[PDB]
DNA sequence: TATGACGCT
DNA sequence: AGCGTCAT
């Protein structure tokens, strides 16, 4: 009862650019702006695969991992922005470069954890108590919050959407709780005016937009933040879990979006995050394996505990290429020249990446798929990293890969490359 | 039809 | 060490 422990012990948001890549060209060229247009990755093949959509191209049913020509289908007025592409591949340093421009602002306020190229989370626990040592015992206004939803808000006893949010933020605010400093509903409410401001300094200082989510745990900060994109942030308290819970599908929430989370719904027989309250923590063990079980039976009480990472850097570098259908690589030379391409982006990078941040790679893998293979990568091997040149590279690539060729002739590769990929890890300092 | 983090064995 | 899962 009062050894109910409710996961309110963190404040944590995570923030997300809104359509990155598109607002990275937009900031670029002024003529994209306020305009149905998407990014794709290179042009002859049906106009190049979109990877990213305004929310204008939106309204008009355009998606991502979708050819340019059948979004022209949908949105005759679609503009497009194209990737760089060098070496025969593209290149994304664009867009690598405008992440850690967003990155070091998010710094600012509290230690993050990069989770994506346009999403960090934020562990804004240490940040919310000295706010509220500053504003003594005074109470919050609605000013704070000129862009915040408050979940499940409004209720009980106007129809703009902006209407809706203020009313929503009125009844959570008249409702506070400020004489108490441990309240986790006041402490939310505080984070929240903190990551407003975190959105505004983002927005002055690069002219990117975002949405946040603000709650307890990593899982529903990140589900919070999708519920009022694009150009908003949304608060998910405690008290809000069972309501938005009860008619939420599993595969909403962060790891069920796969096959883990089909085995919920096909085993279990349920559809809604909340029908997991009515399993026992020793069944859910049996069924999916103690760390599954566990994990599972907090989470649908809104309740996890995987931490906010500091980590601003990735783990990990490396470039890769599909070769599909008829153009799969299927000569020696192909091999080693595509080997050779991707090798050269990757010490470019790692250059940048050694002078930038004071550390080196270690590790270099070599990943393949051959033709004919359900499974993405079909095999990766390791070998040592020890110079950023190209050559050396490529050539360790090859040596570790070689083996795989089944043709007798030994000028001709089969069964024919699907993929490259390199890829540098297990870094030391510098 | 280009990337990154982590778990399991 | 190498494969599988889940995500942007
Ligand atoms: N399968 C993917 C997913 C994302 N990205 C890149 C392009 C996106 O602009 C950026 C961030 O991805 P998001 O999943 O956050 O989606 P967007 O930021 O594009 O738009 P939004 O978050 O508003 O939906 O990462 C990609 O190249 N391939
Ligand atoms: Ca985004
Ligand atoms: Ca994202």
């Amino acid at each position: 009862g009062p050894h109910m422990a409710t996961g309110q012990d963190r404040v944590v948001a995570l923030v997300d650019m809104d359509c990155f890549f598109v607002q990275v060209e937009q900031r670029q060229n002024p003529h994209l702006r306020n305009k149905p247009c998407a990014v794709v990755q290179y042009k002859s093949w049906k106009g190049g695969g979109i990877i990213a959509v305004s929310y204008e191209a939106r309204a008009f049913g355009v998606t991502r991992s979708m050819w340019a020509d059948d979004a022209k289908k949908l949105c005759p007025d679609l503009l497009l922005a194209q990737v760089r592409e060098s070496r025969g591949k593209a290149n994304l340093t664009k867009y690598r470069e405008a992440s850690v421009e967003v990155m070091e602002i998010m710094s600012r306020f509290a230690v993050i954890e990069r989770a994506s190229i346009d999403e960090a989370y934020v562990d804004l626990t240490s940040a919310v108590q000295e706010r509220l040592q500053k504003l003594q015992g005074q109470p919050i206004s609605a000013d704070l919050l000129p862009s915040t939803y408050i979940e499940g808000l409004p209720q009980g006893p106007t129809v703009q959407k902006e209407g809706m949010r203020k009313q929503g933020l009125f009844q959570w605010l008249d409702s506070l709780q400020i004489d108490n400093l441990t309240s986790p509903d006041l402490q939310l409410t505080v984070g929240a005016v903190i990551v407003e401001e975190m959105r505004a300094a983002i927005e002055r200082e690069t002219g990117f937009q975002c949405s946040a989510g603000i709650s307890h745990n990593k899982v529903l900060a990140k589900l919070a933040c999708g519920l009022n994109k694009p150009n908003r942030q949304t608060l998910v308290s405690h008290g809000s879990v069972p309501q938005l819970f009860s008619q939420m599908p599993i595969r909403k929430i962060r790891s069920l979006g796969g096959k883990l989370g089909a085995s919920v719904i096909e085993i279990l027989g349920i559809e809604y995050m909340g029908e997991l309250t009515q399993f026992t923590e020793s069944q859910l063990q049996s069924h999916f394996g103690e760390k599954n079980g566990s994990w599972l039976y907090a989470m649908c009480r809104g309740i996890e505990h995987d931490p906010v990472k500091p980590r601003q850097l990735p783990k990990t570098i490396g470039c890769s290429k599909n070769f599909p259908g008829k153009t799969a690589l299927a000569t020696r030379e192909q091999v080693q020249w595509w080997l050779l391409q991707l090798a050269q982006e990757l010490e470019e990078r790692l250059t940048k990446d050694r002078n930038d941040n004071d550390r080196v790679a270690t590790q270099l893998v070599v990943s393949i798929r051959v033709q004919g293979d359900k499974r993405l990568s079909s095999l990766r091997r390791c070998c040592a990293l020890t110079r950023y040149d190209a050559h050396k590279m490529s050539h360790d690539a090859f040596t570790v890969i070689k083996n795989c060729n089944t043709s007798g002739i030994q000028t001709e590769w089969s069964p024919p490359l699907t993929m490259l990929f390199l890829c540098a890890t297990k870094f030391s300092a510098s």
